[PDB]
Protein backbone atom coordinates (compact mmCIF):
# COMPACT_ATOMS: atom_id res chain seq x y z
CA UNK A 1 0.00 0.00 0.00
CA UNK A 2 2.96 2.06 -0.33
CA UNK A 3 3.57 3.40 -4.26
CA UNK A 4 6.90 5.17 -5.53
CA UNK A 5 6.04 8.84 -6.93
CA UNK A 6 8.85 8.04 -9.78
CA UNK A 7 6.92 4.76 -11.01
CA UNK A 8 3.54 6.24 -11.53
CA UNK A 9 2.64 7.15 -15.35
CA UNK A 10 0.08 10.21 -16.04
CA UNK A 11 -2.56 8.75 -18.59
CA UNK A 12 -5.60 11.04 -18.58
CA UNK A 13 -7.24 13.06 -16.42
CA UNK A 14 -10.89 11.81 -14.65
CA UNK A 15 -12.39 14.77 -12.83
CA UNK A 16 -11.73 17.46 -10.48
CA UNK A 17 -14.20 18.14 -7.36
CA UNK A 18 -14.58 19.80 -4.56
CA UNK A 19 -10.46 20.40 -3.79
CA UNK A 20 -9.44 17.46 -5.19
CA UNK A 21 -8.55 16.16 -9.06
CA UNK A 22 -8.42 12.20 -9.90
CA UNK A 23 -5.62 11.02 -12.81
CA UNK A 24 -5.53 7.80 -14.16
CA UNK A 25 -2.38 6.70 -13.88
CA UNK A 26 -0.44 3.21 -14.72
CA UNK A 27 1.66 2.03 -11.97
CA UNK A 28 4.65 0.32 -13.56
CA UNK A 29 7.36 -0.31 -10.87
CA UNK A 30 9.25 -2.75 -13.37
CA UNK A 31 9.26 -0.21 -15.93
CA UNK A 32 8.13 -2.54 -18.65
CA UNK A 33 4.36 -1.94 -19.01
CA UNK A 34 2.92 -4.61 -17.13
CA UNK A 35 1.46 -2.71 -14.01
CA UNK A 36 -1.97 -2.14 -13.37
CA UNK A 37 -4.00 1.09 -14.50
CA UNK A 38 -5.28 2.77 -10.99
CA UNK A 39 -6.62 6.04 -10.39
CA UNK A 40 -4.68 8.50 -7.97
CA UNK A 41 -6.40 11.46 -6.13
CA UNK A 42 -4.90 14.60 -5.18
CA UNK A 43 -5.18 18.40 -4.01
CA UNK A 44 -5.53 20.61 -6.46
CA UNK A 45 -3.69 23.44 -4.33
CA UNK A 46 -2.15 21.64 -1.29
CA UNK A 47 -2.58 23.96 1.92
CA UNK A 48 -2.38 22.86 5.82
CA UNK A 49 -6.40 22.81 6.08
CA UNK A 50 -6.79 20.78 3.25
CA UNK A 51 -4.38 18.15 3.69
CA UNK A 52 -5.47 17.56 7.25
CA UNK A 53 -8.93 17.15 5.64
CA UNK A 54 -7.43 14.56 2.95
CA UNK A 55 -6.02 12.04 5.46
CA UNK A 56 -9.14 12.14 6.83
CA UNK A 57 -10.52 11.35 4.01
CA UNK A 58 -8.25 8.68 3.40
CA UNK A 59 -8.59 7.13 6.91
CA UNK A 60 -12.32 6.66 5.89
CA UNK A 61 -12.09 5.15 2.49
CA UNK A 62 -9.36 2.98 4.06
CA UNK A 63 -11.72 1.74 6.50
CA UNK A 64 -14.74 1.05 4.22
CA UNK A 65 -14.85 -2.74 2.76
CA UNK A 66 -17.96 -2.80 0.47
CA UNK A 67 -18.69 -4.05 -3.26
CA UNK A 68 -20.77 -1.04 -3.88
CA UNK A 69 -17.46 1.27 -2.51
CA UNK A 70 -14.48 2.09 -4.86
CA UNK A 71 -11.34 -0.23 -3.14
CA UNK A 72 -8.17 2.04 -1.41
CA UNK A 73 -4.91 0.71 -2.76
CA UNK A 74 -2.29 2.85 -1.04
CA UNK A 75 -0.87 6.34 -0.93
CA UNK A 76 1.71 7.98 -2.20
CA UNK A 77 3.63 10.25 0.13
CA UNK A 78 7.14 10.08 -1.89
CA UNK A 79 7.07 13.87 -3.02
CA UNK A 80 6.90 14.55 0.79
CA UNK A 81 2.99 15.07 2.78
CA UNK A 82 2.77 17.67 0.54
CA UNK A 83 2.47 15.71 -2.53
CA UNK A 84 -0.20 13.23 -0.96
CA UNK A 85 -1.36 11.02 -3.20
CA UNK A 86 -4.18 8.42 -2.93
CA UNK A 87 -4.33 5.43 -4.76
CA UNK A 88 -7.33 3.80 -5.67
CA UNK A 89 -8.90 1.03 -8.08
CA UNK A 90 -9.23 2.34 -11.61
CA UNK A 91 -13.25 1.50 -12.96
CA UNK A 92 -13.45 1.32 -16.81
CA UNK A 93 -16.71 2.85 -17.37
CA UNK A 94 -15.92 6.38 -15.61
CA UNK A 95 -18.82 7.95 -13.73
CA UNK A 96 -22.73 6.80 -13.76
CA UNK A 97 -23.46 10.90 -14.74
CA UNK A 98 -21.97 10.07 -17.96
CA UNK A 99 -22.30 6.54 -18.78
CA UNK A 100 -26.24 7.28 -18.34
CA UNK A 101 -25.80 9.87 -20.60
CA UNK A 102 -23.70 7.73 -23.53
CA UNK A 103 -25.69 4.72 -22.95
CA UNK A 104 -29.39 6.08 -22.36
CA UNK A 105 -30.71 3.50 -24.73
CA UNK A 106 -29.52 0.52 -23.07
CA UNK A 107 -30.20 0.97 -19.61
CA UNK A 108 -33.70 0.56 -18.71
CA UNK A 109 -35.84 1.63 -15.36
CA UNK A 110 -35.02 -1.89 -14.45
CA UNK A 111 -31.41 -1.30 -14.86
CA UNK A 112 -31.88 2.03 -13.18
CA UNK A 113 -33.32 0.59 -10.35
CA UNK A 114 -30.38 -1.88 -9.82
CA UNK A 115 -27.75 0.81 -9.32
CA UNK A 116 -30.10 2.40 -7.20
CA UNK A 117 -30.69 -0.31 -4.79
CA UNK A 118 -26.51 -0.59 -5.32
CA UNK A 119 -26.51 3.19 -3.90
CA UNK A 120 -28.39 1.90 -1.31
CA UNK A 121 -26.59 -0.68 0.04
CA UNK A 122 -23.30 1.17 0.16
CA UNK A 123 -25.15 4.47 2.13
CA UNK A 124 -26.63 2.27 4.55
CA UNK A 125 -23.06 0.98 5.04
CA UNK A 126 -21.85 3.84 5.55
CA UNK A 127 -24.22 4.35 8.08
CA UNK A 128 -23.16 1.90 10.10
CA UNK A 129 -19.69 3.33 10.68
CA UNK A 130 -21.54 6.72 11.18
CA UNK A 131 -20.55 7.95 8.41
CA UNK A 132 -21.97 11.59 6.65
CA UNK A 133 -21.55 11.61 2.80
CA UNK A 134 -22.45 14.72 2.41
CA UNK A 135 -21.66 15.03 -1.95
CA UNK A 136 -24.27 11.79 -3.12
CA UNK A 137 -25.05 13.18 -6.99
CA UNK A 138 -24.46 10.58 -9.80
CA UNK A 139 -21.06 12.57 -10.76
CA UNK A 140 -19.77 10.81 -7.62
CA UNK A 141 -21.30 7.25 -8.19
CA UNK A 142 -18.58 4.82 -10.76
CA UNK A 143 -19.27 2.15 -12.68
CA UNK A 144 -17.67 -1.03 -12.77
CA UNK A 145 -19.47 -2.79 -15.08
CA UNK A 146 -22.74 -3.10 -16.60
CA UNK A 147 -23.67 -4.79 -13.32
CA UNK A 148 -21.90 -3.26 -10.78
CA UNK A 149 -22.00 0.56 -9.91
CA UNK A 150 -19.99 1.68 -6.58
CA UNK A 151 -19.75 5.52 -4.44
CA UNK A 152 -16.31 6.47 -5.83
CA UNK A 153 -15.55 9.62 -3.41
CA UNK A 154 -15.41 10.62 -0.39
CA UNK A 155 -14.30 13.98 -0.39
CA UNK A 156 -17.16 15.71 2.34
CA UNK A 157 -17.75 12.85 4.06
CA UNK A 158 -17.64 13.71 8.22
CA UNK A 159 -17.77 11.44 11.05
CA UNK A 160 -20.79 11.92 13.53
CA UNK A 161 -19.87 12.97 16.58
CA UNK A 162 -20.26 10.04 18.91
CA UNK A 163 -23.62 11.82 21.29
CA UNK A 164 -25.39 13.76 18.41
CA UNK A 165 -27.47 11.97 15.21
CA UNK A 166 -25.80 15.30 13.48
CA UNK A 167 -22.45 16.84 12.22
CA UNK A 168 -22.69 20.96 11.60
CA UNK A 169 -19.96 22.09 8.80
CA UNK A 170 -19.69 25.09 6.42
CA UNK A 171 -16.24 24.82 4.62
CA UNK A 172 -15.64 27.46 2.43
CA UNK A 173 -16.55 28.03 -1.34
CA UNK A 174 -19.22 26.96 -3.36
CA UNK A 175 -21.35 23.79 -2.33
CA UNK A 176 -24.15 22.03 -4.30
CA UNK A 177 -26.45 23.47 -3.13
CA UNK A 178 -29.19 22.08 -5.17
CA UNK A 179 -28.74 18.16 -3.59
CA UNK A 180 -29.00 19.62 -0.11
CA UNK A 181 -31.64 18.88 2.66
CA UNK A 182 -33.08 22.01 4.10
CA UNK A 183 -31.74 21.99 6.90
CA UNK A 184 -28.46 21.81 5.08
CA UNK A 185 -28.89 25.20 3.85
CA UNK A 186 -30.71 26.74 6.64
CA UNK A 187 -28.03 25.12 9.56
CA UNK A 188 -25.55 23.34 8.22
CA UNK A 189 -26.98 20.16 10.03
CA UNK A 190 -25.79 16.68 8.02
CA UNK A 191 -27.01 13.43 9.21
CA UNK A 192 -27.94 10.55 7.36
CA UNK A 193 -31.36 12.02 6.82
CA UNK A 194 -29.82 14.49 4.63
CA UNK A 195 -27.92 11.95 2.95
CA UNK A 196 -31.68 10.17 2.19
CA UNK A 197 -32.15 13.39 1.30
CA UNK A 198 -29.96 13.84 -1.40
CA UNK A 199 -30.65 10.02 -2.41
CA UNK A 200 -34.04 11.39 -3.56
CA UNK A 201 -31.75 13.58 -5.73
CA UNK A 202 -29.77 11.02 -7.03
CA UNK A 203 -32.97 8.95 -7.78
CA UNK A 204 -34.53 11.83 -9.84
CA UNK A 205 -31.23 12.49 -11.72
CA UNK A 206 -30.96 8.71 -12.82
CA UNK A 207 -34.79 8.71 -14.09
CA UNK A 208 -34.43 11.94 -15.87
CA UNK A 209 -31.01 9.74 -18.04
CA UNK A 210 -29.26 13.08 -17.39
CA UNK A 211 -31.08 15.20 -19.68
CA UNK A 212 -29.24 18.83 -19.34
CA UNK A 213 -32.78 20.91 -19.35
CA UNK A 214 -33.97 18.64 -16.89
CA UNK A 215 -30.87 18.67 -14.01
CA UNK A 216 -31.49 19.63 -10.62
CA UNK A 217 -29.61 22.88 -10.93
CA UNK A 218 -31.57 23.84 -14.17
CA UNK A 219 -35.05 22.76 -12.45
CA UNK A 220 -34.80 24.51 -9.43
CA UNK A 221 -33.62 27.89 -11.26
CA UNK A 222 -36.49 28.05 -13.69
CA UNK A 223 -38.96 27.85 -10.54
CA UNK A 224 -36.97 29.93 -8.38
CA UNK A 225 -36.70 32.62 -11.54
CA UNK A 226 -33.67 32.77 -13.52
CA UNK A 227 -33.27 36.95 -12.73
CA UNK A 228 -31.74 35.80 -9.64
CA UNK A 229 -27.77 35.27 -8.66
CA UNK A 230 -24.84 35.42 -6.01
CA UNK A 231 -26.33 35.32 -2.39
CA UNK A 232 -29.77 35.18 -3.09
CA UNK A 233 -30.16 31.99 -4.94
CA UNK A 234 -29.93 29.84 -2.00
CA UNK A 235 -31.74 32.50 -0.22
CA UNK A 236 -35.16 31.85 -2.88
CA UNK A 237 -34.03 28.07 -2.49
CA UNK A 238 -35.21 27.64 0.77
CA UNK A 239 -37.65 29.65 0.60
CA UNK A 240 -39.05 26.94 -2.04
CA UNK A 241 -38.62 24.11 -0.41
CA UNK A 242 -39.88 25.50 3.18
CA UNK A 243 -43.14 25.99 0.84
CA UNK A 244 -42.87 22.54 -0.57
CA UNK A 245 -41.80 23.36 -3.90
CA UNK A 246 -40.07 19.97 -5.47
CA UNK A 247 -38.66 18.80 -8.35
CA UNK A 248 -41.03 17.58 -10.97
CA UNK A 249 -41.43 13.96 -11.69
CA UNK A 250 -38.95 12.88 -14.59
CA UNK A 251 -40.31 11.69 -17.71
CA UNK A 252 -41.33 8.29 -17.93
CA UNK A 253 -40.59 7.84 -14.31
CA UNK A 254 -43.56 5.76 -12.32
CA UNK A 255 -45.64 7.08 -9.87
CA UNK A 256 -44.44 4.53 -7.71
CA UNK A 257 -40.67 5.47 -7.77
CA UNK A 258 -41.51 9.01 -7.67
CA UNK A 259 -43.07 8.66 -4.57
CA UNK A 260 -39.82 7.38 -3.30
CA UNK A 261 -38.45 10.36 -4.07
CA UNK A 262 -41.15 12.72 -2.52
CA UNK A 263 -40.93 11.01 0.88
CA UNK A 264 -36.55 11.45 0.53
CA UNK A 265 -37.60 15.16 0.20
CA UNK A 266 -39.80 15.33 3.39
CA UNK A 267 -38.82 18.48 5.11
CA UNK A 268 -39.48 16.86 8.50
CA UNK A 269 -36.07 15.24 8.95
CA UNK A 270 -37.16 12.57 10.83
CA UNK A 271 -39.98 11.02 8.58
CA UNK A 272 -37.42 10.87 5.91
CA UNK A 273 -37.28 6.51 5.33
CA UNK A 274 -34.16 4.64 6.09
CA UNK A 275 -31.39 3.50 3.83
CA UNK A 276 -32.64 -0.30 4.76
CA UNK A 277 -36.18 0.57 3.68
CA UNK A 278 -35.31 2.40 0.91
CA UNK A 279 -33.24 -0.30 -0.47
CA UNK A 280 -36.79 -2.87 0.31
CA UNK A 281 -38.78 -0.74 -1.32
CA UNK A 282 -36.75 -0.59 -4.44
CA UNK A 283 -36.24 -4.10 -4.21
CA UNK A 284 -39.88 -5.01 -4.65
CA UNK A 285 -41.01 -2.74 -7.11
CA UNK A 286 -37.72 -4.62 -9.30
CA UNK A 287 -39.32 -7.33 -8.17
CA UNK A 288 -42.73 -6.84 -9.66
CA UNK A 289 -40.97 -5.24 -12.62
CA UNK A 290 -39.24 -8.32 -13.32
CA UNK A 291 -42.10 -11.11 -12.80
C1 LIG B 1 -16.29 13.48 -9.01
S1 LIG B 1 -14.57 13.69 -9.55
O1 LIG B 1 -14.68 14.13 -10.95
O2 LIG B 1 -13.92 14.47 -8.50
C2 LIG B 1 -13.94 12.04 -9.51
C3 LIG B 1 -13.42 11.48 -10.67
C4 LIG B 1 -12.93 10.17 -10.59
C5 LIG B 1 -12.96 9.46 -9.38
C6 LIG B 1 -12.45 8.07 -9.27
C7 LIG B 1 -12.04 7.54 -8.06
C8 LIG B 1 -11.63 6.19 -7.97
C9 LIG B 1 -11.62 5.40 -9.08
N1 LIG B 1 -12.00 5.91 -10.27
N2 LIG B 1 -12.03 5.26 -11.47
C10 LIG B 1 -12.51 6.20 -12.25
N3 LIG B 1 -12.73 6.00 -13.59
C11 LIG B 1 -13.08 6.79 -14.60
C12 LIG B 1 -12.98 6.31 -15.90
C13 LIG B 1 -13.34 7.11 -16.99
C14 LIG B 1 -13.78 8.44 -16.78
N4 LIG B 1 -14.10 9.25 -17.81
C15 LIG B 1 -14.66 8.75 -19.08
C16 LIG B 1 -13.95 9.43 -20.25
O3 LIG B 1 -14.25 10.82 -20.21
C17 LIG B 1 -13.69 11.48 -19.07
C18 LIG B 1 -13.88 10.71 -17.74
C19 LIG B 1 -13.86 8.92 -15.47
C20 LIG B 1 -13.53 8.11 -14.39
N5 LIG B 1 -12.74 7.40 -11.69
C21 LIG B 1 -12.44 7.23 -10.42
C22 LIG B 1 -13.52 10.06 -8.24
C23 LIG B 1 -13.99 11.37 -8.29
Amino acid sequence: TQFEERHLKFLQQLGKGNFGSVEMCRYDPLQDNTGEVVAVKKLQHSTEEHLRDFEREIEILKSLQHDNIVKYKGVCYSAGRRNLKLIMEYLPYGSLRDYLQKHKERIDHIKLLQYTSQICKGMEYLGTKRYIHRDLATRNILVENENRVKIGDFGLTKVLPQDKEYYKVKEPGESPIFWYAPESLTESKFSVASDVWSFGVVLYELFTYIEKSKSPPAEFMRMIGNDKQGQMIVFHLIELLKNNGRLPRPDGCPDEIYMIMTECWNNNVNQRPSFRDLALRVDQIRDNMAG
